[PDB]
């Protein structure tokens, strides 16, 4: 995806958005990290979106 240098985060499920900040995902997207102040709710991008997902749905690539 566009920039550069980011750390890639695998969405492992569907996730589906409970609000209008959260994101709406599919297994398998691939997504960079916006801001994480705790473990459990994270400001995420996929594909020019931004908004708020479950960690649990996500596994750092490496």
């Amino acid at each position: 995806m566009d920039e550069t240098g980011k750390e890639l985060y695998l969405v492992l499920y569907d996730y589906q958005e409970k609000s209008p900040r959260e994101l709406t995902v599919k297994k398998g997207d691939i997504l960079t990290l916006l801001n994480s102040t705790n473990k459990d709710w994270w400001k995420v991008e996929v594909n020019d979106r931004q908004g708020f997902l479950p960690a649990a749905y996500l596994k750092k690539l490496d």
